[PDB]
């Protein structure tokens, strides 16, 4: 696991990005734009995690509620179905989480966000878009620390709420490993920012968190972040 082979994976996708890795409060940067690790970006679909936690803890919803699709045209055609808060996490279904956000309410949402101390902790005034176009911005280091506390069940929420949000985030379960995470893509700011923040539950239960953050372009496949990460964690010998 050399910090150079990982520069070339990023050199080669013609992007600019950083991979933050945390292993029990020790943090390392990999990639080819390590200055991104201290830069504030909008969270995007990654804030869904803190939204779910805030919504469940405050009983504005539950893991069994079905969100009804009331007919309107949506940005992706898989989002056009009734679905649970968990299935909306998998699909990054923004309408579901905007409905949750409006139940929470601006006052409650600002209070929770400030208490947790997520990013700049600014949510401004539109309770249903602040993670997508600001004013909320967070750095990739701050992200990997949040997602680290969530894997270790050390966030300021009930034990059962964190477990619930954790179970919404499984991505690949091969070789006795488990990779949890949540993708993101702010395709509406210049330049576009792509996220991938999660952790690896190694077979012995040791927990290694990651926040991949890269500038995006409209032609890249969704699975470019998956591809970059899965092959980076292979290099550092985490899988
Ligand atoms: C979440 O962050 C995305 C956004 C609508 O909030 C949703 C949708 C895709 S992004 C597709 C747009 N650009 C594609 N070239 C997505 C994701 O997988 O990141 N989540």
């Amino acid at each position: 696991g050399h910090n150079q082979v990982i520069h070339q994976y990023f050199d080669e996708k013609n992007t600019s990005g950083v991979l933050v890795i945390q292993t029990d409060k020790k943090i390392n940067l990999y990639g080819n734009a390590l200055s991104r690790a201290n830069t504030e970006y909008v969270p995007a679909s990654t804030f869904k995690m803190l939204n779910a936690l805030i919504g469940l803890e405050n009983q504005k919803t539950d893991i069994n509620e079905i969100f009804k699709w009331k007919g309107e045209k949506r940005s992706a055609t898989a989002w056009e179905k009734d679905m649970t808060l968990g299935e909306a996490m998998k699909l990054s279904a923004v309408p579901v989480y905007q409905e949750l956000a409006r139940r929470i309410g601006l006052d409650l949402m600002q209070k929770e966000v400030k208490r947790i101390g997520f990013g700049n902790a600014e949510i401004g005034q539109q309770v249903d878009n602040f993670w997508l176009v600001g004013p909320l911005k967070v750095t990739p280091i701050q992200e990997v620390e949040f997602v680290s506390q969530l894997a270790h069940t050390q966030l300021p929420f009930s034990e059962k709420v964190q477990a619930n949000v954790k179970n919404m985030l499984l991505l690949e379960e091969s070789n006795g490993y488990k990779i949890f995470g949540k993708t993101g893509w702010a395709a509406d700011i210049k330049p576009q920012v792509g996220w991938l923040t999660g952790w690896v539950e190694q077979p012995d239960g040791k927990i290694v968190a990651f926040a991949l953050n890269m500038e995006m372009r409209s032609e890249m496949p969704a699975s470019i972040r998956n591809e970059l990460l899965m092959k980076s964690l292979k290099q550092l010998n985490i899988i």
